[PDB]
């Protein structure tokens, strides 16, 4: 659906005065199929589905956009957004940048001493790391 | 006997040239002196009766002024005689300092499974550390 969506998208809609509405001329809601998109594990998809809506109607889904860039393949991706920064949102992009000056390490600690998949990213940076 | 030979190496030597050889008065070893001082848990009288008898001699046992010097109370010890590096004098350096950079952490994990005392040693290296 989302293929013939796209494919139908890229024709020429007749008497169509914009591209973007030759991108609508079929009404469609870009919401919707950007989640069936992020939930087909299409990536770049989804983001294109997430950039009509906003060109059309700034109905950007934060959690969606944070997801989607997380879990997109690009090197350069998962800070396309910027979380409310406590010390949890550092721990997720020091683990995620797996550095050594205030290693993930440290937080994981301070996480296990406070019992505040915590496990799983202490041990991933624990054997990425070396140790 | 360590307390007689200090007592009697302070007093004034009648028609003595030099304090020095007044120490001297009665003919003595001073190295297995400062090797009991050392077993005799007085570092200070130790260090004492070693340098006397580097200034006599000038045959200071390096072994026995290593272990002297590990144990010596003043914090900046340690530091006086070095230890040609190897990856047990980086590691044991390391771990007096208790610091981060240079982790003595990372050093301590690569010989717990390099198989290159210690049980202690990476405990306190990680306690110190605040992990």
């Amino acid at each position: 659906c989302m293929n013939i969506l796209l494919y139908l998208r890229r024709q020429l809609g007749h008497h169509a005065l914009n591209p973007f509405e030759a991108n609508y001329w079929v009404p469609i809601n870009y919401s919707v199929a950007a989640s069936t998109a992020y939930d087909c594990h299409l990536y770049e998809q989804s983001l294109l589905f997430l950039t009509i809506h906003n060109t059309k109607t700034d109905e950007l889904d934060i959690t969606l956009l944070s997801d989607i860039l997380s879990q997109l393949p690009c090197p350069d991706a998962y800070y396309g957004i910027k979380r409310e920064t406590s010390f949890k949102n550092i721990l997720l992009k020091a683990v995620h940048e797996k550095r050594s000056p205030l290693a993930i390490s440290y937080l994981d600690a301070a996480n296990m001493y406070r019992s505040n998949g915590t496990k799983m990213m202490f041990s991933n940076t624990l054997n990425n790391a070396g140790f």
